[PDB]
């Protein structure tokens, strides 16, 4: 009355493989597994790591013969990296005879945050603001298929401009913005306010390439390193680039105000997402806001496979054996592309 999903990441640098147990359709689904071999050439790592990866999950998970569905990321990214994970989950799914379904990376994203209430919240409409160090997109979800990007990105994701600010200030680390956040939040009122920092189609967008260059712009009119001073540049700079955001959603919504007439649930995930100054002007100058954790906004496989079981459930479709990785995938052609087919 229950089955387990074997899910596979391998769009990104990192390596993530997943295991999840479905044991009730009326419940929401447990993680039995779940392995992240960071990158620390692309398609080498991942065709080097997948093996002992998947094989430690099914010996920690304890059910390698017990899994019913294998789930993986089929796009987009680089064919080098999604081919590791996609031809590896082929060989699960014929030697153990069990479905395969090719899940589309940012249906994940999209989808993770109603993984802990089942299906129920949010509900179908609503809107997500994925904001990551690879993504900065909104997107409109009408239905499990039906997803439409409203304003995407142009150069960077805005986790990759922080990050490249975050070092020039200069911090350090695994992930700098989250560094750069505590700096400027110890000194939230104690950092000396004295410095005035100066930061800046048929389809709207993001940018974020300039932030880094115009930052660059105002330090050589200042010096380059007091900690009163340094918490009060970095406070500036994460608010004009939550500033180019927050106007750009305006544009979205007043732009399209019959696309969000029945949607009253505002979802941003992404590794920027646990920044509470971006949460905050998100719910002030803006209805429901849902923010997923940390441990599933970063990439990783769990999403994968509830992606997989949304599908299955909900569209009663699955994936061909002969599917190929696809580099550029438009989310609106999710099922626009060989080869799905019903269960039903
Ligand atoms: N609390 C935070 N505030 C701002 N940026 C963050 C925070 N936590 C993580 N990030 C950034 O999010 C990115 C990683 O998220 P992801 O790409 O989803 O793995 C990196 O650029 C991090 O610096
Ligand atoms: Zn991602």
């Amino acid at each position: 009355k229950g089955y387990k999903v074997l899910a596979i990441e391998t769009s990104c640098d990192d390596t993530c493989v997943s295991v999840l147990d479905r044991f009730s359709k009326s419940a929401a689904p447990n993680v039995l597994a779940n392995l992240k071999d960071t990158l620390d050439k692309a398609h080498i790592h991942h065709q080097a790591r997948i093996g002992p990866l998947t094989e430690r999950a099914l010996i920690e998970s304890n059910a390698r013969e017990g899994i019913d569905l294998i789930c993986v990321t089929r796009g987009p990214g680089m064919p080098g990296s999604l081919s590791g994970g996609l031809d590896f989950a082929k060989g699960l799914a014929v030697a153990w005879n069990k479905p395969l379904i090719g899940v589309h990376h940012m249906l994940g994203h999209l989808l993770i945050p109603r993984m802990g209430t089942n299906g129920k919240v949010p509900q179908f409409p609503f809107v997500s603001l994925l904001v990551s160090g690879g993504h900065t997109t909104f997107v409109l979800s009408r239905a499990i298929d039906d997803h439409e990007i409203l304003c995407d990105t142009i150069d960077i994701a805005v986790g990759d401009s922080l990050d490249k600010c975050g070092r020039e200030l200069g911090f350090k680390g695994t992930m700098i913005a989250r560094e750069m956040e505590k700096f400027i939040n110890q000194d939230i009122n104690d950092q000396d306010f004295a410095l005035k920092l100066e930061m800046p189609r048929n389809m709207l967008s993001f940018s974020f390439s300039a932030f880094i260059t115009a930052l660059r712009t105002n330090l050589t009119k200042l010096g380059k390193t007091p900690e009163r001073e340094i918490r009060s540049i970095a406070y500036q700079v994460q608010e004009s680039v939550f500033d180019h955001i927050i106007n750009k959603l305006k544009h979205v919504l007043k732009s399209q105000p019959e696309k969000f007439k029945n949607v009253r649930e505002f979802v941003c995930s992404g590794g920027v997402s646990s920044n509470q100054r971006l949460r905050t002007k998100l719910e002030t100058e803006l209805f429901n806001f849902y923010y997923p954790p940390m441990d599933l906004c970063s990439d990783n496989s769990i999403m994968i496979g509830w992606a997989g079981i949304e599908i299955w459930e909900s569209l009663r479709l699955v994936s061909d054996l002969d599917i190929c990785p696809i580099r550029q995938w438009p989310l609106n052609d999710l099922l626009s592309v060989d080869g799905w087919r019903t269960d039903q």
